[PDB]
């Protein structure tokens, strides 16, 4: 059989992308968005019925041009989400603003107006998950999210610091980012090429994935962000994997059942104490990588944000 | 006459070091010390004396070998205080733990115990400054302890959200570091010289000078960490500089009066509303080079720390 089919015994696939036509071909269990991706499903042309429609629907909501762009852009992600929710059993993960990383407060309120929205067409909590920054803020947000019922996708998760806040915060979901991880080393590192075993996005999720299992944590481990399908294969047994288009039409293609890398055969232990804010910053900062990607994906992110709100303005 | 001498016309001139043959060569006003001065310091020979001196007062406060560490290092950071303030009619300025920097009470605390062990030794805090990482945390530990007739050297400052904090939080003085600020962009973009003028860590600290002044904040800005005299001659006119005695050296041996290029001229503005700290997170890290210089001159401080404390246990 091809690798894909091979790699659904260990490892729930998840498609990373806004494209309802990868849900066809692939049959994912879920799906992913980011505001990259929002923004790049806007340019498909049979999704312009869905940004007629959310800017149709902001106009009916309020008369002010402010309000519009946002509710306009708001429920734009939402009306792809519900698009993809016709093609996948699963979850769909839809993002917060990226601006609102370093703050708690505006978070939650964001996270509730985007599940109000989902709940408006009629969508229960448990096929979405709210996906924010892993920043103390966007964790200190999902600890409180989770307990009022919404489900979190703790994303841009790079150091270990990260890792172990969010399992204590007991968030549904984590997206550790494998592929960014491999850019840093590469482009502040001697050594430019590596063998999928010595990823250091590999090792790091490897890592992670050991502490969370042996620790008993609930928290469903799902790496994101790949380079080649090396990485994948790699972590074959990880929960889930959420994956690029190119890369699951790679898996499709190639022939070869693959073996489980990614397992925890002991017994549970006993979790230590939580660790405190002044704790996660000092470990985070230890970490000239997670130091670097974490801000920078929220400074991307953010400006795809605004780059789709202009987008949205020009036909208001 | 000399370019030193006519620096001393606009500019309060500081010497960047523990040893205080230059405080006698240089007749600097005030002087600065950091974990790694006080480390390179400790194996100047005429030291030696200070050393078992923090040794044996140690051993006289306590039985714990743990508690003498630290009191041995925290008094040698002291006693190396107490011989430039013999040489020097101004301040001197320790440096507090920078494993702490993410820590509000353990800061303010530290800062407490070195002034505690600067008053037993009859110095007043009029000629104390108390150095700490310009962080979130490290501004918030500052205003309570100028509240408490403590003043402070806040250090690192690479962005200008630090900088605005800081003048709002109302410390005595910043050390914002030109250097690094240049090291980071001849690294990390295509051009690696630059001019003078626009050297952007000069472009960094001309800018906090305007805003300082602009709005009438009486908050000290002391231009550090040095990679050239061309640095220095474009901020003469800022209210202090500490300089390292290589390049104290440098400005002694030329000859030619020097222009003043720092200014205020106009009338004083009304200062806007208190930055928040999600306001300072977002903006802070919206500086790729600030994000990493800050997080990098902790992490190194620390290690100097460590190794201070190491040197100091192989003599209990």
């Amino acid at each position: 059989t091809d690798k894909l089919t091979s790699l659904r015994q260990y490892t729930t696939v998840v498609a990373d992308t806004g494209d309802i036509a990868a849900m066809k071909l692939y049959q994912p269990q879920d799906a992913t968005t980011a505001p990259s991706l929002i923004l790049n499903a806007a340019q498909i042309p049979e999704y312009r019925k869905l940004i007629d429609d959310a800017v149709a629907w902001a106009k009916q909501q309020s008369n002010d041009r402010a309000q519009q762009i946002v509710d306009a852009t708001d429920k734009l992600a939402v009306n792809i989400g519900l698009e993809i929710l016709k093609l996948v059993p699963g979850r769909i993960s839809t993002e917060v603003d990226a601006r609102l990383s370093y703050d708690t407060e505006a978070s939650i309120a964001k996270a509730k107006r985007l599940i109000k929205l989902y709940n408006d067409a009629g969508i229960s909590n448990d096929r979405i998950l709210i996906k924010l920054a892993s920043t103390w803020q966007g964790i200190r947000a999902a600890e409180q999210l989770e307990k009022e019922g919404i489900n979190c996708n703790l994303t841009l998760l790079f150091s270990f610091a990260q890792a172990r806040a969010c399992a204590e915060a007991g968030v549904f979901l984590i997206s550790p980012f494998v592929g960014r991880i491999l850019d840093w080393y590469k482009a502040n590192t001697d050594k430019k090429e590596y063998a999928p075993a010595e990823d250091p996005g590999v090792v790091s999720v490897s890592e992670i994935y050991q502490y969370y299992k042996e620790h008993g944590y609930e928290t469903v481990v799902m790496g994101a962000s790949f380079r080649n399908i090396g990485e994948i294969l790699e972590l074959a047994g990880c929960d889930r994997l959420t994956i690029a288009p190119a890369l699951l039409k790679e898996l499709a293609e190639s022939e070869g059942a693959i073996e489980r890398k990614l397992s925890y055969t002991g017994e549970v232990k006993a979790r230590p104490a939580r660790i405190t804010e002044s704790e996660f910053l000092w470990q985070h900062n230890q970490d000239p990588m997670a130091v670097d990607k974490l801000a920078e994906g929220i400074r991307k992110f953010a400006i795809d944000q605004e780059k789709l709100e202009k987008m949205i303005g020009d036909l208001l």
